[PDB]
């Protein structure tokens, strides 16, 4: 058996059947003789390849396999990998290297010091010392990606390795199963349970790791039993709780003072699957007010170490959520009251307020719709106005890198064919990974793309204000025709210059057999 044959057998055996890629010289000996049980998903730029794999991985809650071309291909995907690091996305990033005999002279397409390139974004990076080590290197890649805390890994393979004889001993890798489904020991778990049972005014904060583990339901049961209000942690890359549930308090503001104020009065704050905290704006103050103690459950040692306050437990979010939900007592406390219904804003028959767009989407979209956000100035309004009852219903770039949602929406739609994906993307954001559209068209992945066209980098103008930053150049993006871009890449394009045009376009897009892009003329 060749290294080619053995690697594809290992991928097969580890449950991988999809290659997200953009091909190159160095990848031809990998991609040739492409097995019938695999599918190749081509994107036109490596940001878009990784974005699609990333969405695919997060929705399927399984590793996604990527093949890129050397330094240039790997480099083009670096922004995407930044998002993948923070989302703990299980991505196997493979890249072809020049033939072993030509690495020394640095022939064209040589990836120099290959393993250092993706650092520090990946959890593991590697170039095998020999062709016969490639399957073992791939096994390490798979498990390093899949073990908590999950994350992107990188493997560089000299193109001449694939044709070589594999080690017959490589067969022991095929069915390797590694488990990170661990929870705190009974003694320390009973202590934690007894502290939640005893809390006067408990508060729960959930991060993306809850949605990643599908711990949503256990957290709902946990919140019901403790009769406790629930927030999603700041800069939320995913939605870990039903947003119209009585306990839900919404998106936490990404500020130090703001969060301590919010938690004031809460004796015990339980944070699950979230960094403590992903602060964004400089909001100096106390991390916690007196009388509030914090306990953080995280699957990431880095997040436990980084926390400027509270106690931490490093464990599987799924296993811990299940354990806590089934062990805590029913509080005699009354269930928190559901948040108020959002206000309908004044809307004329002209350019649309973001609020109008989100109200419209909530009325018209299927109850199991999946949303992606890269409309950077409208995130707060989106969280308030979209009723997301089910797991895996929301995705935002984890590291805030733009160019995620458009590709990611295609990967989510591919993973969830029976759930309508609707990506709400700003006019600025749409450009970073615009070429991703071609993939939806070519593979007939029926993602709906809603472009919020305000002519500007809205969020930067708003932040310019907060920073008192005047005469900043490059904040406006006029003269972009998103329907012409969609047509450029074979995607049906509709326009919505007003509410009746929005209602029409959406009903059309919801009944379309293919991807549809709606260009929405939004205010400001
Ligand atoms: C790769 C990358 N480049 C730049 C930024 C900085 N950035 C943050 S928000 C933003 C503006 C996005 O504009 P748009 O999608 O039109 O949404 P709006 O702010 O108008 O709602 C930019 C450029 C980033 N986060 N990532
Ligand atoms: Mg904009």
């Amino acid at each position: 058996a060749s290294v080619h044959g053995t690697t594809y057998e290992l991928l097969r055996r580890q449950g991988i059947d999809t290659v997200f890629g953009n091909p190159g010289f160095n990848e031809l000996p990998f991609l040739k003789d492409f097995p019938e049980d695999f599918r190749y998903i081509l994107a036109l730029q490596e940001a878009c390849v990784v974005g699609i794999a990333d969405g695919y991985a997060q929705a399927s809650r399984k590793p996604a396999f990527i093949n890129l071309h050397s330094a240039a291909g790997t480099g083009n995907a670096m922004g995407a990998l930044s998002n993948a690091r923070t989302s703990h996305s299980p991505l196997i990033v493979t890249a072809g290297q020049q033939t072993r005999a030509m690495i020394g002279v640095e022939a064209g397409e040589t990836n120099v010091d290959a393993a250092n390139l993706p650092r520090p974004l990946v959890k593991w990076s590697y170039e095998p010392a020999s062709a016969a080590e490639v399957p073992h290197a791939m096994s390490r890649a798979i498990h390093m990606a899949s073990m908590a805390p999950q994350g992107p890994v990188y493997l560089s393979v000299p193109y001449d390795d694939w044709d070589k004889d594999a080690d017959p001993q490589s067969h022991h890798l095929f069915d390797r199963h590694v488990s990170s489904s661990v929870r705190l020991n009974d003694q320390d778990l009973d202590i934690l349970v007894k502290a939640l049972n005893s809390a006067s005014n408990p508060a729960i904060v959930l991060g993306p790791d809850v949605d990643a583990a599908n711990a949503n339901a256990d957290c709902v049961m946990l919140a019901e039993r403790l009769k406790a209000p629930v927030w999603v942690a700041p800069s939320a890359p995913r939605c870990p709780f039903p947003t119209r549930h009585p306990c839900f308090r919404g998106l936490m503001p990404a500020g130090i003072a703001a969060i301590s104020q919010l938690l004031e009065g809460h004796d015990v704050v339980l944070v699950i699957g979230a960094p403590v905290f992903r602060y964004y704006q400089y909001d100096p103050g106390q991390y916690l007010k007196p009388g509030t103690r914090l306990i953080s459950v995280t699957c990431d040692p880095l997040e436990a170490a980084r926390a400027p306050m509270g106690d931490a437990i490093v464990a599987d979010i799924g296993a811990m959520a299940s354990a806590l939900a089934n062990l805590v007592e029913e509080s005699s406390r009354q269930l928190p009251t559901a948040a108020p219904e959002p206000a309908k804003v004044d809307q004329d028959a002209g350019r649309l307020h973001p609020e109008t767009v989100f109200d419209t989407l909530n009325d018209m979209a299927p109850e199991n719709a999946i949303y992606l956000n890269e409309s950077t100035s409208t995130t707060a309004q989106m969280w308030q106005r979209l009723n997301m009852r089910n797991p895996g219903s929301y995705y935002f770039c984890a590291a805030g890198g733009l160019g995620f949602a458009l590709p990611a929406a295609i990967g989510v739609q591919l993973a969830e064919p029976e759930r309508q994906v609707i990506a709400v993307i700003g006019d600025g954001s749409a450009n970073y990974s615009i070429s991703a559209l071609w993939t939806a068209a070519q593979y007939n992945i029926p993602t709906i793309f809603v472009i919020m066209n305000n002519g500007t980098y809205g969020m930067l103008r708003r932040f310019a204000g907060v920073l008192e930053a005047e005469n900043v150049p490059g904040l406006d993006v006029p003269g972009i025709d998103f329907r012409a871009l969609a047509k450029g890449y074979g995607v049906q394009a509709l326009k919505a210059d007003n509410l009746e045009q929005l209602k029409g376009s959406l009903q059309e897009a919801l009944s379309a057999k293919g991807p549809v892009l709606i260009e929405v003329s939004t205010v400001s």
